[PDB]
DNA sequence: TGAGGTAGTA
DNA sequence: TACTACCTCG
């Protein structure tokens, strides 16, 4: 779009596969008794993990880079309450082609096991899975921090080893929960180990043999505190230092594992166009809409609820709002609620009266509330159709970031459009889908930006579902609501929509929706947005920019949407064009620009495009509060930000 | 409950 | 997927 440059990925190309590696051994597996269908492939992979050596499951059999004579061919296996007796028959070598991706899967699996097994025999670094911690730079009062990197090893379509490296840290408590609590450290909110039925506490403990060595002390000397944020030292690295350590560790592991000499891979990068944020006029951040004016503001009524027991609006909030609305060319009406939650139903009555007099949202001035009470209050207001923005009461006028963000949140919750984009984009309706609020079940939800400008953010009623997969009919129904909204604002159907999915798109999840869209004459683009596994991106030379489009393979690409040096090293998004005919650069363009639409964050843009961020917040808040409160809440109002 | 990210933990 | 810590304010 702008300049096409160059980058490094945190992957490294090592030696190609020697002739022992291109033609892996084929092992036919025999179990006794023959398994059960749902439980076969995992059991088979378990067999591969039991024969030792570098072997993986190859379809209905096993593939091995290790000679069959240095594997435990015949063995016994326990699986969730069933004893299997396995035996492996070597059936020669089967040649695999890296160009064939289906077999490249197998080769890459073998590579991963290679990395694992070889990392096992490294003295004397700390090895957990494909991670390795090979130094210490931080200690503590009974806890130390190790420093290394998380790795991966796979094969390319060329047929050579590629090695992904990313600097990491490990938190290690070095004292038993007995000894640790004896040094003078507070109670850990979690603790990994190393009567109502006869056998007493001490008896059942010691007789279980769980007292052979350690002190007395559930127990105390029989567990270990898994320290987290509990017991500072920034574990975030500036991109430069991280890039360096990535190099160093790459070379080290390549050398100390007989994998060769690493060459940092270079990908072609493209600098994307600068988004045109707009309030009443051009802005650089949504917070500037409070001085410049709102993209679209009508006659609005906002109410105040003080729980700290005090007076009216603190003059700076009043004046800020007056500046914002005077600039937006709209009349403002501020109310004060003379009511309190301790009134019982009279409080809900107060809320009902407020709603009936046109109040669109309420600002809650209050000392730090507990999760319980905050939730109850939120939902209670919500049941009268009033979104609420909480602002903590120890609030001085100089804390401008906090209260300008609270104000922005308020305005966003009252149904105002605070910012918009001014450009040319392939889609004029962009909708994001996510599932969350998890537990025994999840909520599948959608949020949308309607119009080319994105000058309209809405949410749809989420739907309870068994897992992460959203039902096809639920997908099409939510999308239908987004469409219907678009037609309510534009008087027509959208020329083209952009479907964004948080995470990988399960098979045929969007089948129904895409068919419907196709019938109505609506062009679409389905894009899967994965927040991780995109690895890292570094400038081959020069400064690290913000707005990077890195087309990798076909239909997939990386996208660096946000970067600020002080926060650490940016993690690019991995995006897959799952369905559609729009060019990748155009989609990257639109998504990157959609990243700036989020109005509730006034001084920092989110990493995800606004509809996905909104969808995330939405399913979280719905899963947290409950869906039962949302019946009388307007969809133009972002109650969940 | 100010918001964002990058870091950590399950 | 959640949660907490620290940094800073496009
Ligand atoms: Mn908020």
């Amino acid at each position: 779009h702008l300049g096409k440059t160059e980058v490094f990925l945190n992957r490294f190309a090592l030696r190609p596969l020697n002739p022992e590696e291109l033609r892996p051994w084929r092992l036919e597996v025999v179990l006794d008794p023959p398994p059960g269908r749902e439980e076969v492939y995992p059991l088979l992979a378990q067999v591969a993990r039991r024969a030792g050596g570098v072997t993986v499951r190859m379809g209905d059999g096993l593939a091995s880079w290790s000679p069959p004579e240095v594997l435990v061919l015949e063995g016994t296996l326990a699986r969730m309450g069933q004893t299997y007796a396995y035996r492996l028959y070597p059936k020669g070598r089967r040649p695999l082609d890296p160009k064939d991706p289906g077999e490249r899967s197998v080769l890459s699996a073998l590579a991963r096991r290679l990395l694992q097994e070889r990392l096992r025999r490294l003295e004397g670094v700390w090895v957990e899975g494909l991670a390795v911690y090979r130094r210490e730079h931080a200690r503590g009062p009974g806890w130390r921090v190790l420093g290394g990197a998380v790795l991966d090893l796979w094969v390319s379509d060329s047929g050579a080893f590629l090695l992904e490296v990313d600097p990491a840290y490990r938190i290690l408590c070095e004292m038993s929960l007995e000894a640790w609590l004896a040094q003078g450290h507070p109670l850990p909110k979690r603790v990994r180990n190393a009567l109502p039925g006869g056998l007493s506490l001490l008896d059942y403990h010691a007789s279980k043999g769980r007292l052979q060595g350690r002190e007395g002390g559930h127990l105390t000397g029989l567990l270990v505190p898994v320290l987290t944020l509990e017991d500072s030292l920034a574990l975030s690295l500036p991109w430069e230092e991280r890039r360096r350590r990535t190099r160093e560790i790459a070379s080290w592991i390549g050398r100390r594992l007989g994998l060769g000499t690493p060459e940092a891979v270079r990908a072609q990068a493209y600098r994307l166009s600068i988004p045109k944020l707009m309030g009443r006029r051009a802005v650089s951040k949504p917070a500037d809409a409070l001085r410049v004016g709102f993209y679209r503001a009508q006659e609005t009524a906002l109410a105040l609820l003080r729980l700290d027991g005090a007076q009216g609006w603190p003059e700076f909030l009043r004046r800020a709002l007056l500046r914002a609305f005077g600039a937006s060319g709209a009349s403002l009406r501020l109310h004060t609620l003379h009511a309190h939650p301790s009134q019982g139903l009279a409080f809900r009555e107060a809320l009902r009266k407020a709603k009936e007099e046109g109040v669109q949202a309420v600002l809650v001035l209050t000392p730090p509330m507990a999760w319980e009470d905050r939730n109850r209050l939120k939902a209670l207001l919500l049941r009268e159709g009033l979104p609420s923005q909480i602002l903590n009461v120890p609030l001085r006028e100089e804390e401008r970031h906090r209260w300008e963000n609270a104000l922005l949140g308020l305005l966003a919750k009252a149904g105002l459009q605070v910012v918009a984009l001014s450009g040319a984009y392939p889609a004029e309706l962009a909708v994001g889908f996510d599932a969350g609020g998890r537990e025994s079940f999840r909520f599948g939800g959608a949020a949308c930006a309607v119009g080319g400008d994105g000058g309209h953010l809405l949410w749809t009623l989420p739907e309870a579902q068994a897992g992460e997969r959203i039902p096809q009919e639920v997908v099409w129904d939510l999308l239908e609501e987004t469409l219907w909204a678009f037609r309510r604002k534009a008087g027509r159907l959208p020329s083209r929509v952009l479907l964004l999915r948080d995470g990988r798109v399960p098979q045929d999840e969007f089948a129904l929706a895409l068919e419907a869209l196709a019938r109505e004459g609506i062009a679409y683009d389905l894009v899967s947005v994965r927040k991780s596994g995109g690895g890292r991106v570094y400038p081959v030379q020069g400064r690290l920019a913000d707005g990077l489009y890195v087309p990798l393979e076909d239909k997939t690409f990386l996208l660096l949407t946000v970067h600020r040096d002080f926060r650490g090293t940016p993690r690019p998004l991995k995006l897959v064009h799952e369905a559609g005919d729009t060019p990748l650069e155009a989609l990257a363009h639109q998504i990157f620009h959609l990243t700036r639409l989020y109005p509730a964050s006034g001084f920092a843009f989110p990493r995800l495009p606004a509809p996905l961020h909104l969808a995330d917040r939405l399913v979280k808040e719905v899963g947290r509060l409950g869906i039962r409160h949302l019946k009388e809440v307007d969809r133009e109002k972002l109650f969940f930000v």
